[PDB]
């Protein structure tokens, strides 16, 4: 599983363009949002792995940081997830 | 090992912006080093602690918002990809 998060500056309007530029090409290469500007996807290898990233490198954005961690299957299930407002009641 | 905090707090609001600056920096008191505004990291020397980190940060959670906790090797911290963003029509030094 591989797991892109990024810092991009949000300030100008000219920036938040870049961001969803940024965000709708994760959402184009099969990336799947985990919570905002935290994207994964599973890979079969690491040769898919690589290239993934290759590809993030040549449609990066102009300004800002974009990481890349792997981790397996299991480490990402085993994640904590704390929500602020947590009780799941319906109207 | 390395616990990474991913968290996607709201920031519309005067009561989002304190709260945010609240929790990061309960972070920073805890020892956790920034990696991105919204991505935290701290290591982890020995395992017993990490269940430890864990309770504290839920009795330290902010109102809104979603907070993920993930528990990585060293190496898979180390290893990991930093990409640098940069103009296509960069010009050079």
């Amino acid at each position: 599983r591989v797991i892109v998060f990024f810092d991009l500056p949000v300030i100008t309007p000219e920036n938040r363009h870049n961001y969803s530029v940024f965000r709708k090409y994760l959402i184009k290469s099969g990336f799947i949002m985990q919570q905002k500007s935290v994207y994964s996807k599973l890979v079969l290898n690491l040769t898919n792995r690589d290239s993934i990233v290759k590809s993030i490198e040549k449609n990066k954005p102009p300004e800002g940081l974009v990481e890349v961690l792997t981790v397996t299957e299991k480490q990402y299930a085993k994640m904590e997830i704390i929500i602020g407002e947590s009780k799941t009641e319906y109207l």
